[PDB]
């Protein structure tokens, strides 16, 4: 749901935006 696709996206989006 909601709290494992906000979650899902955020652990890599400011992680892949992070590890760039």
């Amino acid at each position: 749901e909601s709290a494992k696709h906000m979650f899902d996206r955020i652990g890599k989006d400011v992680y892949d935006k992070v590890k760039e």
